[PDB]
């Protein structure tokens, strides 16, 4: 973890125009490889920071990433009219060269719809997106282009979200840190991020909600389940290190999250099921209940 992930930050006077090209390319499923991060960042820069590079670079998003394995490199690029001109191989330039209804905010809010069920699989995730689109449409909150509501387009964005850390991180951060009087796209993003809390971490949510009482639920005090309580406590201690991102650890593939796999805790899960029918703070609460047992 000594070596950093380096992300070029392309500074253009063209940003809205370049974002339209970026959106067009992602829709066509262009495989940007190592450059995808840089182009997704530019969308976030335009939408969340009103194109203000200085404020983006001193933002809490960037401060966190710089402290956790990333380095950002500003490259000033005057006179760019085509994405090809920002590419730092062979076939991507051809694809972009062949390039002949929305905006960056819309692209990002649509992408955020994939967060709540991303880790559950394509079928479940796409069904969730379709239902959410109809909810937002009925509340009059947002409407997406005709082209984006095909199963085919959703499969493209699903794969983009599944594989790209930075866009998930920036959406999640945005969802927790909006500027006053936020717009419809930000409302959708913040809603998506709220829905995504503890996605892929069912055992954490349910243990903290149903087994925590503070003491452990009486069924979680037996010596038979003591191995599971100890294992959970250790795993939760490590999760708490991720601070406000802990509920999203499975979404963001953060360290130590494999230790919280559901299957690793059958006895606690069974207890939680019987009952039902920040993270740093709750770890301290769990520490307290455990010690008492």
């Amino acid at each position: 973890a000594v070596r950093q992930r380096v992300i070029p930050v392309y500074q253009v006077n063209n940003l809205e125009e370049i974002c339209q090209l970026i959106i067009q390319a992602f829709e066509a499923g262009v495989d940007f490889q190592e450059s995808a991060d840089s182009f997704l960042l530019m969308l976030c820069l335009h939408h969340a920071y009103q194109g203000d590079y200085k404020l983006f670079l001193e933002s809490g998003a960037v401060k966190y990433l710089e402290g956790h394995g990333f380095r950002f490199e500003v490259k000033k690029r005057d006179g760019v009219k085509r994405l090809e001109e920002l590419l730092p191989g062979k076939n991507i330039k051809r694809t972009l060269a062949a390039m002949p209804e929305a905006n960056a905010g819309q692209f990002l809010s649509f992408a955020s719809l994939f967060l709540p069920k991303l880790v559950v699989g394509e079928k479940a995730c796409l069904e969730k997106v379709q239902r959410q689109i109809q909810v937002h449409a009925e509340q009059g909150l947002i409407q997406y282009p005709t082209a984006w509501q095909s199963v085919g387009h959703m499969m493209v964005i699903f794969r983009l979200m599944r594989t790209n850390f930075l866009i998930k991180f920036l959406l999640i951060h945005q969802g927790m840190h909006m500027v006053a009087g936020h717009d419809a796209n930000d409302a959708v993003i913040s809603n998506s991020v709220a829905q995504a809390r503890f996605s892929g971490l069912l055992i954490v949510k349910t243990v903290l909600d149903h087994i925590l009482q503070v003491r452990l639920h009486p069924l979680a005090r037996t010596a038979k389940v003591k191995n599971e309580v100890n294992s959970f406590k250790a795993a939760l201690s490590s999760l708490a290190k991720h601070g406000e991102y802990a509920p999203f650890a499975r979404l963001l593939n953060l360290s130590g999250v494999n230790n919280l796999e559901h299957g690793l805790f059958p006895q606690l899960s069974a207890i939680a099921l019987g009952v039902a029918t920040n993270v740093g703070e709750q770890y301290q609460q769990l520490r307290e209940a455990a010690t008492e047992a």
